[PDB]
């Protein structure tokens, strides 16, 4: 295929993605601040929706979130 290999929802999911892809790996609270939110809870619903369409990954060790492969 050509064109780009990921499936985003909304603008939040596109720059979680995105966001990840140029830092690398950060905590849900990092991400958060990133798209102008206030607590890790803000993005969470975010995060493990595209960890449950295999776009993210969380960490258990510090809950560090990074892009699905």
């Amino acid at each position: 295929s050509h064109m780009a290999s990921p499936q985003f929802s909304q603008q939040r999911e596109e720059d979680i993605y995105r966001f990840l892809k140029d830092n690398g790996p950060q905590r849900a609270l990092v991400i958060a601040q990133a798209l102008g939110m206030r607590t890790a809870k803000d993005v969470n619903r975010d995060l493990y929706r595209m960890k449950s369409r295999h776009l993210l990954d969380m960490d258990e060790q510090s809950k560090a979130w990074t892009i699905y492969r």
